[PDB]
Protein backbone atom coordinates (compact mmCIF):
# COMPACT_ATOMS: atom_id res chain seq x y z
CA UNK A 1 0.00 0.00 0.00
CA UNK A 2 1.35 3.37 -0.42
CA UNK A 3 0.50 6.20 2.19
CA UNK A 4 -2.41 8.77 1.42
CA UNK A 5 -2.82 12.40 2.06
CA UNK A 6 -4.55 12.30 5.05
CA UNK A 7 -2.89 12.49 8.63
CA UNK A 8 -5.25 11.58 11.59
CA UNK A 9 -5.17 10.16 15.24
CA UNK A 10 -6.79 6.41 16.96
CA UNK A 11 -9.29 6.84 19.63
CA UNK A 12 -6.82 5.45 22.68
CA UNK A 13 -3.65 3.67 24.03
CA UNK A 14 -4.56 0.71 22.34
CA UNK A 15 -5.94 0.23 18.73
CA UNK A 16 -9.65 -0.49 17.88
CA UNK A 17 -11.55 -2.01 15.22
CA UNK A 18 -12.48 1.48 14.10
CA UNK A 19 -9.09 2.53 14.04
CA UNK A 20 -8.36 -0.35 12.05
CA UNK A 21 -10.63 0.31 9.61
CA UNK A 22 -9.36 3.78 9.49
CA UNK A 23 -5.54 3.09 9.04
CA UNK A 24 -6.25 0.64 5.86
CA UNK A 25 -8.63 3.59 4.47
CA UNK A 26 -6.31 3.89 0.80
CA UNK A 27 -6.48 8.07 1.66
CA UNK A 28 -4.95 7.75 4.47
CA UNK A 29 -1.02 8.30 5.08
CA UNK A 30 -0.58 9.18 8.71
CA UNK A 31 -1.11 8.96 12.75
CA UNK A 32 -0.42 11.94 14.73
CA UNK A 33 -0.20 11.07 18.54
CA UNK A 34 -1.38 13.14 21.87
CA UNK A 35 -1.39 12.71 25.34
CA UNK A 36 -4.56 10.69 25.66
CA UNK A 37 -2.44 7.71 23.55
CA UNK A 38 0.75 7.73 26.15
CA UNK A 39 0.40 5.89 29.40
CA UNK A 40 3.71 4.19 29.41
CA UNK A 41 6.58 3.49 26.66
CA UNK A 42 5.74 -0.43 26.99
CA UNK A 43 1.68 0.82 26.20
CA UNK A 44 3.27 3.02 23.22
CA UNK A 45 5.36 0.83 21.99
CA UNK A 46 2.73 -1.56 21.41
CA UNK A 47 0.20 0.53 20.18
CA UNK A 48 2.89 2.06 17.00
CA UNK A 49 3.77 -1.52 16.27
CA UNK A 50 -0.14 -2.70 15.66
CA UNK A 51 -0.65 1.05 13.68
CA UNK A 52 2.18 -0.26 11.82
CA UNK A 53 0.53 -4.11 11.61
CA UNK A 54 -2.18 -2.56 9.97
CA UNK A 55 -0.71 -0.01 7.29
CA UNK A 56 3.26 -0.95 6.60
CA UNK A 57 3.50 2.24 5.18
CA UNK A 58 1.84 4.57 7.93
CA UNK A 59 4.09 7.63 9.03
CA UNK A 60 3.53 8.11 12.65
CA UNK A 61 4.10 11.83 13.76
CA UNK A 62 3.63 14.09 17.27
CA UNK A 63 4.03 17.36 18.06
CA UNK A 64 7.44 17.10 20.12
CA UNK A 65 8.78 20.82 20.13
CA UNK A 66 9.90 21.44 24.15
CA UNK A 67 8.50 23.21 26.87
CA UNK A 68 4.55 24.08 26.19
CA UNK A 69 4.34 21.21 23.22
CA UNK A 70 5.12 17.46 24.10
CA UNK A 71 3.04 15.03 23.85
CA UNK A 72 5.41 12.34 26.29
CA UNK A 73 6.42 13.62 29.38
CA UNK A 74 6.96 10.84 31.66
CA UNK A 75 8.10 7.29 32.04
CA UNK A 76 12.14 8.37 30.81
CA UNK A 77 11.00 10.83 27.93
CA UNK A 78 13.20 13.88 29.16
CA UNK A 79 11.47 16.99 29.57
CA UNK A 80 12.65 19.61 26.56
CA UNK A 81 13.09 23.17 27.28
CA UNK A 82 11.15 25.81 25.19
CA UNK A 83 13.06 26.45 22.47
CA UNK A 84 12.86 30.30 23.36
CA UNK A 85 15.50 28.86 26.29
CA UNK A 86 18.10 28.31 23.50
CA UNK A 87 17.77 31.52 21.64
CA UNK A 88 18.51 33.02 25.61
CA UNK A 89 21.73 30.81 25.11
CA UNK A 90 22.49 31.84 22.07
CA UNK A 91 22.64 35.37 23.45
CA UNK A 92 25.17 34.31 25.65
CA UNK A 93 27.30 31.55 24.02
CA UNK A 94 26.19 31.36 19.83
CA UNK A 95 28.73 27.99 19.43
CA UNK A 96 27.65 26.34 22.69
CA UNK A 97 23.84 27.06 21.91
CA UNK A 98 24.47 25.46 18.72
CA UNK A 99 25.96 22.42 20.42
CA UNK A 100 23.17 22.28 22.72
CA UNK A 101 20.47 22.16 19.80
CA UNK A 102 21.91 19.00 18.53
CA UNK A 103 21.64 17.99 21.88
CA UNK A 104 18.00 18.43 22.12
CA UNK A 105 17.61 17.09 18.55
CA UNK A 106 18.97 14.01 19.17
CA UNK A 107 17.82 13.25 22.80
CA UNK A 108 13.92 14.73 20.77
CA UNK A 109 14.71 11.86 18.01
CA UNK A 110 16.11 9.11 19.58
CA UNK A 111 13.56 8.74 22.47
CA UNK A 112 10.92 8.72 20.16
CA UNK A 113 12.14 6.27 17.06
CA UNK A 114 12.72 4.12 20.79
CA UNK A 115 8.90 4.04 20.45
CA UNK A 116 8.29 3.42 16.82
CA UNK A 117 7.43 7.29 16.10
CA UNK A 118 8.97 8.48 12.33
CA UNK A 119 8.99 12.38 13.20
CA UNK A 120 8.24 15.02 15.18
CA UNK A 121 6.66 18.35 14.09
CA UNK A 122 9.17 20.75 15.13
CA UNK A 123 11.25 22.99 14.62
CA UNK A 124 8.97 26.44 15.17
CA UNK A 125 10.56 28.38 12.60
CA UNK A 126 8.28 31.39 13.39
CA UNK A 127 10.07 34.56 14.96
CA UNK A 128 9.91 35.37 18.71
CA UNK A 129 8.22 38.73 17.69
CA UNK A 130 6.60 38.83 21.09
CA UNK A 131 3.19 39.19 19.03
CA UNK A 132 1.65 36.17 18.61
CA UNK A 133 0.53 34.44 22.43
CA UNK A 134 -0.24 31.32 20.52
CA UNK A 135 3.55 30.46 19.41
CA UNK A 136 5.24 32.32 22.54
CA UNK A 137 8.04 30.87 23.71
CA UNK A 138 8.14 28.13 20.97
CA UNK A 139 9.72 30.52 19.10
CA UNK A 140 13.68 30.34 19.26
CA UNK A 141 14.57 34.35 18.97
CA UNK A 142 13.65 37.04 16.83
CA UNK A 143 16.43 37.49 14.72
CA UNK A 144 15.70 35.07 11.53
CA UNK A 145 19.48 34.31 11.39
CA UNK A 146 19.79 33.06 14.90
CA UNK A 147 16.41 31.03 14.13
CA UNK A 148 18.04 29.30 11.31
CA UNK A 149 21.06 28.34 12.85
CA UNK A 150 19.69 27.24 15.84
CA UNK A 151 16.67 25.24 14.09
CA UNK A 152 19.82 23.94 11.76
CA UNK A 153 21.45 22.36 14.30
CA UNK A 154 18.36 21.16 16.06
CA UNK A 155 17.31 19.08 12.38
CA UNK A 156 20.84 17.33 12.74
CA UNK A 157 20.43 16.18 15.97
CA UNK A 158 17.16 14.61 14.49
CA UNK A 159 19.19 13.83 11.80
CA UNK A 160 21.67 11.40 14.16
CA UNK A 161 19.02 9.66 14.65
CA UNK A 162 17.51 9.25 11.24
CA UNK A 163 14.59 10.96 11.69
CA UNK A 164 13.43 14.19 9.54
CA UNK A 165 11.56 17.83 10.55
CA UNK A 166 8.86 20.15 10.01
CA UNK A 167 9.57 23.67 10.07
CA UNK A 168 6.34 25.89 10.75
CA UNK A 169 4.22 27.83 10.78
CA UNK A 170 5.21 28.81 6.99
CA UNK A 171 5.61 31.73 6.09
CA UNK A 172 5.15 32.78 9.50
CA UNK A 173 3.19 32.95 12.35
CA UNK A 174 4.89 35.15 15.18
CA UNK A 175 3.55 38.48 13.45
CA UNK A 176 -0.31 37.88 13.77
CA UNK A 177 -1.72 37.59 17.21
CA UNK A 178 -4.49 38.63 16.13
CA UNK A 179 -12.79 33.18 16.79
CA UNK A 180 -11.91 34.17 12.56
CA UNK A 181 -8.31 33.78 11.36
CA UNK A 182 -5.38 35.39 12.70
CA UNK A 183 -4.81 38.50 9.95
CA UNK A 184 -1.15 40.13 9.05
CA UNK A 185 -1.53 42.94 6.91
CA UNK A 186 2.16 43.39 5.95
CA UNK A 187 3.66 43.48 2.22
CA UNK A 188 5.47 40.57 0.57
CA UNK A 189 8.74 42.11 0.63
CA UNK A 190 8.89 42.63 4.58
CA UNK A 191 7.46 38.28 5.06
CA UNK A 192 9.65 37.33 2.27
CA UNK A 193 13.26 39.06 3.70
CA UNK A 194 12.34 38.39 7.44
CA UNK A 195 9.54 35.73 8.73
CA UNK A 196 10.46 33.04 5.01
CA UNK A 197 14.58 33.72 5.56
CA UNK A 198 14.60 30.36 7.48
CA UNK A 199 13.00 28.49 5.50
CA UNK A 200 15.46 29.92 2.01
CA UNK A 201 18.54 29.86 4.01
CA UNK A 202 18.27 25.93 5.82
CA UNK A 203 18.37 24.55 2.47
CA UNK A 204 18.41 20.78 2.04
CA UNK A 205 18.49 21.17 6.03
CA UNK A 206 14.98 21.51 6.00
CA UNK A 207 12.59 18.25 5.26
CA UNK A 208 9.34 19.45 5.50
CA UNK A 209 6.40 22.27 6.10
CA UNK A 210 3.21 23.08 7.70
CA UNK A 211 1.74 26.24 6.83
CA UNK A 212 0.02 28.88 8.96
CA UNK A 213 -3.37 29.26 9.58
CA UNK A 214 -3.27 32.79 8.85
CA UNK A 215 -4.72 35.07 6.18
CA UNK A 216 -1.48 37.62 4.73
CA UNK A 217 -4.30 39.98 2.97
CA UNK A 218 -1.77 42.09 0.85
CA UNK A 219 -0.96 38.47 -0.32
CA UNK A 220 -3.59 36.80 -0.88
CA UNK A 221 -7.21 36.63 0.76
CA UNK A 222 -7.02 32.57 1.11
CA UNK A 223 -4.99 30.96 4.23
CA UNK A 224 -1.68 29.85 3.80
CA UNK A 225 -2.20 26.59 3.98
CA UNK A 226 -5.24 27.03 1.56
CA UNK A 227 -3.30 29.65 -0.80
CA UNK A 228 -1.62 28.33 -4.16
CA UNK A 229 0.44 31.40 -4.15
CA UNK A 230 2.47 30.50 -0.70
CA UNK A 231 2.42 26.72 -0.78
CA UNK A 232 3.24 27.15 -4.96
CA UNK A 233 4.18 30.59 -6.42
CA UNK A 234 6.62 30.68 -2.86
CA UNK A 235 7.47 28.09 -1.38
CA UNK A 236 8.15 25.41 -4.53
CA UNK A 237 8.61 28.07 -6.92
CA UNK A 238 10.64 30.85 -5.70
CA UNK A 239 12.44 28.94 -2.89
CA UNK A 240 12.59 25.82 -4.94
CA UNK A 241 11.40 23.40 -1.88
CA UNK A 242 10.93 19.92 -2.69
CA UNK A 243 9.89 18.33 0.88
CA UNK A 244 6.74 18.01 2.26
CA UNK A 245 4.16 20.07 2.96
CA UNK A 246 1.33 18.87 5.76
CA UNK A 247 -1.95 21.71 6.61
CA UNK A 248 -2.27 22.53 10.24
CA UNK A 249 -4.87 20.35 11.86
CA UNK A 250 -8.26 21.66 9.72
CA UNK A 251 -10.03 21.00 13.30
CA UNK A 252 -9.17 24.37 13.55
CA UNK A 253 -12.59 25.72 12.72
CA UNK A 254 -12.04 29.22 11.53
CA UNK A 255 -9.43 28.05 9.08
CA UNK A 256 -12.30 25.77 7.18
CA UNK A 257 -14.47 29.71 6.38
CA UNK A 258 -17.26 27.79 6.49
CA UNK A 259 -16.70 25.10 4.49
CA UNK A 260 -17.03 21.28 5.58
CA UNK A 261 -13.47 19.05 6.49
CA UNK A 262 -13.53 17.76 3.32
CA UNK A 263 -13.64 20.43 1.50
CA UNK A 264 -11.03 22.52 3.32
CA UNK A 265 -9.44 18.82 2.91
CA UNK A 266 -9.25 19.31 -0.80
CA UNK A 267 -8.67 23.01 -0.87
CA UNK A 268 -5.38 22.59 1.14
CA UNK A 269 -4.39 19.69 -1.08
CA UNK A 270 -5.24 21.77 -4.30
CA UNK A 271 -3.27 24.56 -2.72
CA UNK A 272 0.19 22.89 -2.52
CA UNK A 273 -0.03 20.34 0.79
CA UNK A 274 0.95 17.20 0.33
CA UNK A 275 -0.90 15.85 3.32
CA UNK A 276 -4.20 17.25 5.37
CA UNK A 277 -3.98 16.78 9.24
CA UNK A 278 -7.55 16.04 10.81
CA UNK A 279 -6.96 16.12 14.90
CA UNK A 280 -9.25 15.49 17.65
CA UNK A 281 -12.52 13.71 15.61
CA UNK A 282 -11.47 10.52 13.81
CA UNK A 283 -14.85 10.22 12.91
CA UNK A 284 -15.17 13.06 10.80
CA UNK A 285 -11.45 12.64 9.58
CA UNK A 286 -13.07 9.47 8.31
CA UNK A 287 -16.05 11.37 6.41
CA UNK A 288 -12.70 13.07 4.21
CA UNK A 289 -11.35 10.14 3.96
CA UNK A 290 -14.40 8.65 1.94
CA UNK A 291 -15.30 11.90 0.07
CA UNK A 292 -11.59 13.17 -0.99
CA UNK A 293 -12.01 14.48 -4.61
CA UNK A 294 -8.04 14.10 -4.63
CA UNK A 295 -0.67 11.67 -5.68
CA UNK A 296 2.57 10.59 -7.15
CA UNK A 297 4.67 13.85 -6.13
CA UNK A 298 3.40 13.64 -2.85
CA UNK A 299 3.81 9.90 -2.31
CA UNK A 300 7.31 10.68 -2.91
CA UNK A 301 7.67 13.63 -0.71
CA UNK A 302 5.44 11.43 1.89
CA UNK A 303 7.62 8.28 2.06
CA UNK A 304 10.90 10.56 2.89
CA UNK A 305 9.23 11.41 6.18
CA UNK A 306 9.76 7.98 7.38
CA UNK A 307 12.46 7.77 9.93
CA UNK A 308 15.81 6.39 7.76
CA UNK A 309 17.65 3.56 9.23
CA UNK A 310 17.61 0.93 12.53
CA UNK A 311 16.53 2.36 15.36
CA UNK A 312 17.97 2.05 19.18
CA UNK A 313 15.23 0.27 21.25
CA UNK A 314 15.05 1.63 24.85
CA UNK A 315 17.35 -1.34 26.01
CA UNK A 316 20.24 -0.15 24.41
CA UNK A 317 19.36 3.84 24.01
CA UNK A 318 19.53 4.19 28.15
CA UNK A 319 23.65 2.51 27.74
CA UNK A 320 24.62 4.58 25.09
CA UNK A 321 27.48 7.06 25.35
CA UNK A 322 26.24 9.66 22.98
CA UNK A 323 22.34 9.48 24.18
CA UNK A 324 24.52 9.87 28.36
CA UNK A 325 26.44 12.52 26.77
CA UNK A 326 23.41 14.85 25.30
CA UNK A 327 21.28 14.27 29.06
CA UNK A 328 24.18 15.43 30.80
CA UNK A 329 24.49 18.75 28.37
CA UNK A 330 21.65 19.62 28.35
CA UNK A 331 21.50 19.69 32.52
CA UNK A 332 24.46 21.93 32.66
CA UNK A 333 23.98 24.11 29.86
CA UNK A 334 20.35 24.68 31.40
C1 LIG B 1 -0.42 27.43 15.26
C2 LIG B 1 -0.22 26.11 15.93
O1 LIG B 1 0.18 26.05 17.08
N1 LIG B 1 -0.52 25.03 15.18
C3 LIG B 1 -0.38 23.66 15.68
C4 LIG B 1 -1.69 22.89 15.67
N2 LIG B 1 -2.73 23.44 16.12
O2 LIG B 1 -4.01 22.79 16.15
C5 LIG B 1 -5.16 23.48 16.69
O3 LIG B 1 -5.00 24.62 17.10
N3 LIG B 1 -6.33 22.81 16.69
C6 LIG B 1 -7.58 23.26 17.15
C7 LIG B 1 -7.85 24.48 17.79
C8 LIG B 1 -9.15 24.80 18.19
C9 LIG B 1 -10.20 23.91 17.96
C10 LIG B 1 -9.94 22.70 17.32
C11 LIG B 1 -8.64 22.38 16.92
O4 LIG B 1 -1.83 21.53 15.17
C12 LIG B 1 -0.65 20.85 14.63
C13 LIG B 1 -0.84 19.36 14.89
O5 LIG B 1 -1.27 19.15 16.24
C14 LIG B 1 0.63 21.38 15.26
O6 LIG B 1 1.77 20.71 14.72
C15 LIG B 1 0.75 22.88 15.01
O7 LIG B 1 2.03 23.35 15.46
Amino acid sequence: TTPGPVMLDVVGTTLSRDDARRLAHPNTGGVILFARHFQNRAQLTALTDSIRAVREDILIAVDHEGGRVQRFRTDGFTVLPAMRRLGELWDRDVLLATKVATAVGYILAAELRACGIDMSFTPVLDLDYGHSKVIGDRAFHRDPRVVTLLAKSLNHGLSLAGMANCGKHFPGHGFAEAVALPTDDRTLDAILEQDVAPYDWLGLSLAAVIPAHVIYTQVDKRPAGFSRVWLQDILRGKLGFTGAIFSDDLSMEAAREGGTLTQAADAALAAGCDMVLVCNQPDAAEVVLNGLKASAESVRRIKRMRARGKALKWDKLIAQPEYLQAQALLSSAL
